[PDB]
């Protein structure tokens, strides 16, 4: 019952994100109110909390690299974890901000509760 | 289990934005199904299937996509959902059904089905 349900939430949660175009605009329904959001971009480390504070910082992220969608290269579901390896999908007029970037997105009760992501 | 992620794994390789998941995952002798009322679609081998896809899943807009059921019967998984089609401005919602084999860690059979 209630291991299914979780089930089903964690593969419309991957449509969404990376399969359903971009549709990050999304984001705001699927994140938990408590979401959590770390971002790695090299030596500077950013920590957000709240669905609002998380929702405009990873609209910053994206809007900084033009991001449609995520060329994925690998994926892994380990319960309630979603780990993704890939490169950025940007609307440049070529790969000069493809930057290989890992995410991390972990769903409770059918809602986003936090998300990693680690750009080199 | 382990059997349960990797094939939902193997799923989400309907979304890596090119075909080189499937096509390293296919069995050289995959099947492909698409059953949507009176037009059928039959693909055999991995060559043929891949060009369905690029043919098929590329100009399908798919959205809102549902998951109302994901069963696992040994080697075989059924997903059964909701998602809205659209060809320009007119657009639907309708019932689909995926049904996926791994026969010895390679995909099979891909069916799917649309009432």
């Amino acid at each position: 019952g209630d291991e299914e349900e979780k089930h089903l939430r964690d593969m419309m949660e991957i449509v969404i994100k990376l399969f359903m175009t971009g549709d990050w605009d999304a984001f705001h329904e699927m994140a938990d109110p408590d979401v959590k959001f770390q971002v790695d971009v090299g030596d500077k480390h950013i920590h957000r909390h709240g669905r609002e504070e998380v929702v405009e910082e990873l609209i910053r992220l994206l809007e900084h690299w033009r991001v449609r969608n995520i060329r994925i290269h690998d994926i892994k579901l380990i319960g309630d974890k979603l780990v993704v390896e890939g490169r950025w999908e940007t609307s440049y007029g070529d790969k000069s901000h493809d930057e290989d970037v890992e995410l991390i997105v972990i769903v409770v009760d059918g809602k986003i509760k936090k998300v990693r992501i680690i750009i080199r």
